[PDB]
């Protein structure tokens, strides 16, 4: 009751940590702090509350992933009704416990405001995702703030999937989105410059064209791609014409700047889940790793989750689902 | 509690509907689907919600209307305070039953946004109709896909009466009003191009002299007006004077666009709820009429409900009050 | 549960108060209505919320302060959270009894929408401060209408402390800041013109040297500064230099415009809540009088409370702190 004596926030412990590499932006390709190249291979797992409320948030997953699925990254999709019904105190103390797991087993967390929609008109696709300008900069503040300096958390990404829906929930313009986007990314970096903040580009962060005429005016950055399987359309399915299709909408991206592609998967039609735009007869898998390996590109698969689909695993004892089995050998075999 | 699993929205069933025509925008009038030129011409009753806490949402409050006062339209005033009372949901699944209700007597709907004030500021004239750009943006956004390809329900008006009360609520502003009703229509247009927009000007939607030098930049529009009898003020009180008046204030629209007045009426100055600008001694009736039907302009009538005012009926046995048995008369006749 | 039945909102009732002088801005200083110069001296007491929860909020605090410690002003820092908290129509109810109190003992009212932080980005130094845009002008909507016409209510401070924190809250910028602050005057001066408005400018309200070269393009308004000791950081501490340094970032402003330094104080470093910006060895007391004295400058002192620190008075017996006793001696012999 005496809002008077409401604590101001504290900063996540440093010195809790073991040493750990900084990950860092040169040029198009990411650099740990030895001066290596980097690239982010990994998963998706679930939000944390849903997670929690099975009683899966545990360190056993982390550990499952790094011991046997090859994994240096996960990614940690945030939704905002989350945020919201854990409240920021709860769920950043849960972000701790990931943050204190990753860095013990000496991986990496992408943290991910897990909207989807068009956050200048303040429209979404499902209210899982609904947000508010001011929520959104207040979350990349209470973030920032507390992760500073902190290794283990290496990337911001903003905004999971811009998108208007066919203009259903906006107009789409990129000068008011890259505005938006350059105003976040100085909130940031005037608490922390250490962090890599993640852009996307729309039609659920597919297309990245407009950096072609109009980059986002920040050092540093990386940019996001979303290339599920049915996002290009060639009439003629093979490597040659979803290569090139994948070049004009994002790859080109990676000729210039570092890009992660943080949500990737494919299920069968008639699989578990199956729903446009992640359905697929399988020679996606070799394809879009074939592509990424060719231009360097970083990836977080969805989703490690026996319950969101497409899926990585068909139950709680990890048993692998056709993507899952695959990439696990695809990461298993890139830790090599 | 599992956020993940809320569903996606689902669209009207337009398979329950009986057969009835679209109405459009053709040049400064309306049409049916047969070609023929139409006039919206009803009334106003209250929020869903007032209607159902006293079990007065009901089918045979339509029948009433159609069957013994000769309307083709209802307006539905919607009222912010009362959407989130009742929540989304559960206001849809009322309009669902006023859709089906007008379907079967083959009448027409109007829906009202109905707020009072300056929504670039977001200030209003009481809470009731308190709201923002974004739940104003997401009402249309749900009541645009819900009931796609509904001939039934043929007009959306954005925002009720805008006024900055004396730029009391803000500095009142034709390009930013502009652009936002603009905005409100791509919206719309990018989910069912066959709805009409109904747009409204200043001075609690009685001002539209703003088209003339910068009409709304969108076709298959309509404008509003809101002529209560005390808005022109001339020295010498006779159908020459007000007429001039109401011409250089809103009438001139309807040369160039549709016209619906979707508010009028009135009440002896010592009546029930009298209060400016709605006191008159019954004369501006006959004028009204006279004028709207020299212009071909259409109407909705304020209100068919006893408890609001100016009423058209003293109780639920619907004793028509003065205005009322006027209105009826006239709306009986027309349909002759 | 009748929403279409809550009340239209009353006005203040001006003939339930005594006779008691206007306050205007004339040039660069404050008259009252007898064309008498004016200068506000007085403090701060807490949120009206904090001492109602301990039974302080009593017509007895505003009697000492008036009888014993030679105040004409009380400025009241209005939370946003306990707004919310009380809700307007208490908190209202209880502004009405400080109108009272304060007018029976012929002493004026500052009242200051006390947040901290960036209103345009709607980003805060803590949650107590937490505000919106909107929810902004609505206060400032609902104060300007219900004290119309009071005379003992002579300052509406628009927003207590802008700052950025190092841009961590967004980017500062003074076009946009400007602009909004002329937008909450333009609806103030809709509703009452006898007002005068209180604009603050960056760093905490410590720096008005935009206004230069940009100053708020509106009459009858004054400026805020918050002087604490350790803003100003000259390299040898004396008069001279921190009267220079105080010219450059505020001082200045009171050669054209009225200035009011409506937080201000110290307490020893070592002492009851001892923070940056406020520690002082007791000479920062003399000089800030000195310097405000020479330029004819208003001002409030931070805080008369015991809790909330730098305090004025030790207990509820108000012995007198340090700073406590020093100002009040001031303020006594200044009343002669
Ligand atoms: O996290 C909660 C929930 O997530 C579910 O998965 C989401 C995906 O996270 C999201 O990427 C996906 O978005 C789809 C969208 O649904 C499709 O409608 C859209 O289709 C586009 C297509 O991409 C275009 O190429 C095509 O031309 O047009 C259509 C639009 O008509 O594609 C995007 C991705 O690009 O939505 C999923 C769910 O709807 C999990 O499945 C669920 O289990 C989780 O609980
Ligand atoms: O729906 C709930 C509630 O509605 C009540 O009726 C509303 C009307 O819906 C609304 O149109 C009306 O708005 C008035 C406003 O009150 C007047 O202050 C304003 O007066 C203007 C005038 O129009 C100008 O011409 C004149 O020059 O200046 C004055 C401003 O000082 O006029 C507008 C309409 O133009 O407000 C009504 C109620 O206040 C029902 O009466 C009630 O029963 C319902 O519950
Ligand atoms: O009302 C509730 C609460 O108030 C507490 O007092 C507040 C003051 O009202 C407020 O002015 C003060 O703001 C400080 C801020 O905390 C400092 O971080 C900041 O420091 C600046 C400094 O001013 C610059 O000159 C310097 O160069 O940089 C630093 C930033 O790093 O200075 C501002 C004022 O200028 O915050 C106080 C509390 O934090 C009461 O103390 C408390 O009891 C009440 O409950
Ligand atoms: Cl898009
Ligand atoms: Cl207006
Ligand atoms: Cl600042
Ligand atoms: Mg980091
Ligand atoms: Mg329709
Ligand atoms: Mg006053």
């Amino acid at each position: 009751n005496d809002w008077w004596d409401i604590p101001y926030p504290s900063q996540f412990d440093v010195k809790s940590l073991k040493t750990q590499s900084f990950i860092s932006v040169k040029g198009n390709k990411f650099i740990d702090d030895k001066g290596k190249t980097f690239t982010f291979r990994g998963v998706n797992i679930a939000d944390t509350g849903k997670l929690l409320s099975r009683n899966q948030w545990q360190k056993s997953l982390f550990e499952e992933l790094a011991n046997n699925w090859g994994v240096n990254t996960i990614r940690l999709p945030i939704h905002p009704v989350s945020w919201r019904k854990l409240g920021p105190d709860v769920y950043l103390g849960h972000i701790d416990e990931a943050v204190r797991w990753a860095n013990d087993l000496g991986i990496y967390l992408i943290l991910d405001w897990h909207s989807i929609g068009y956050l200048p008109t303040e429209q979404y696709q499902h209210p899982m995702y609904d947000t508010t300008i001011k929520e959104t900069r207040d979350f990349w503040r209470r973030i920032t703030f507390r992760y500073q300096n902190v290794p283990t958390v290496a990337v911001y990404e903003l905004f999971n999937e811009p998108t208007t829906m066919g203009n259903t929930l906006g107009e789409r313009n990129w000068a008011e989105w890259k505005t938006l986007n350059e105003s976040l990314i100085d909130m940031i970096y005037a608490s922390d410059k250490t962090v890599i903040p993640l852009v996307a580009g729309f039609n659920w962060a597919y297309d990245l064209s407009p950096i072609k005429k109009a980059p986002i005016e920040r050092e540093g950055i990386a940019y996001a791609a979303h290339p599920y399987p049915q996002k290009a359309k060639p009439e003629v399915k093979n490597d040659k014409n979803f290569f090139k299709l994948w070049d004009e909408k994002w790859g080109f991206a990676a000729d210039t700047y570092p890009v992660i592609a943080t949500q990737l998967g494919w299920v069968q039609p008639d699989g578990y889940g199956a729903h446009i735009p992640v359905k697929d007869d399988g020679s996606y898998g070799p394809r879009i790793v074939k592509y990424m390996q060719k231009k360097g590109v970083s990836y977080t698969v969805w989703v490690f989750d026996p319950d969101w689909s497409p899926t990585m695993i068909n139950d709680w004892d990890f048993t692998p689902s056709e993507q899952g089995a695959f990439f696990k050998q695809v990461m298993l075999e890139a830790k090599k």
